[PDB]
């Protein structure tokens, strides 16, 4: 639902929100899902992935 940010947060992509501690937060919707970083067993790749678009093997 609402957070708050414990630390303050400054932004490294353009996809990311730069934030303060302080600040109120509330989350969104999205049909990708919580974001992880994933590492590729099948290519050696490593960034994060969106997590609807796996499954448990």
């Amino acid at each position: 639902m609402t957070f708050v940010a414990l630390y303050d947060y400054e932004s490294r992509t353009e996809t990311d929100l730069s934030f303060k501690k302080g600040e109120r937060l509330q989350i969104v919707n999205n049909t990708e899902g919580d974001w992880w970083l994933a590492h590729s067993l099948t290519t050696g790749q490593t960034g994060y992935i969106p997590s609807n678009y796996v499954a448990p093997s």
